[PDB]
Formats: C-alpha cells, structure tokens, sequence
C-alpha cells in the first residue's frame, strides 16, 4: 500500500496541530479544527483549505489540497494515538460532546 510512504506529512501533520496551539491562538483553534475535522467530523479538504489558507499567514503553501488529499487516511491513523496522549477517547477526542456524535437528522 501506500500509507509509509505517504506517513511522511503524517508526522508532520501530527506536530502541527499539537504545537499549533503554540504559535497561536487562532491559527491553533483552527488547525487542531481542519485536521482533527476533516479525520473524525465531517469535513473535506476544500473547506480544510480554506479557513486554513485564512489561518496560517504568508502566501498559500504549495501542495495544500493534494496535501491532506493524500494524508487524510494518514492523519485519522495517529489520532488513535492522541486520545492515549489526550486521556480521553479516539473518537471522542475531537467530539467532546454526545450532540455533536451522529446528527444527521
């Protein structure tokens, strides 16, 4: 397959949105927001992209769409390692609530 070799941005990524709430507030708030979302809660890489592109300053970054595009089975991978690291629960982790579980009504 192709999960190691694309793993490379999967450490990366990692590392983002757990020292993205260093380097900022909102940056933070929204990265952990993208990445953690688009892994658990529903949301796409357009969307991941945007507020994103809005939250890191400089330019957009080369590679962002097809970035996560080829990592998103690779983030939502080390986020069963988070919830460890997080003393909560994998699928949990991001939820933290029961309304925001299944609300597809």
């Amino acid at each position: 397959g192709s999960a190691r070799q694309l793993s490379k941005l999967k450490r990366f990524l990692t590392t983002l949105q757990q020292f993205g709430n260093d380097i900022s507030p909102e940056i933070g708030e929204r990265v952990r927001t993208l990445v953690l979302g688009l892994v658990n809660s529903t949301l796409t890489i357009e969307e991941f992209h945007s507020k994103l592109q809005e939250a890191t300053n400089f330019p957009l970054r080369p590679f962002v769409i097809p970035f996560l595009k080829a990592n998103l089975p690779l983030l939502q991978r080390e986020l069963l390692h988070a919830a460890r690291l997080a003393k909560q629960n994998p699928a949990q982790y991001l939820a933290q609530h029961e309304q925001l579980l299944l609300d597809a009504s």
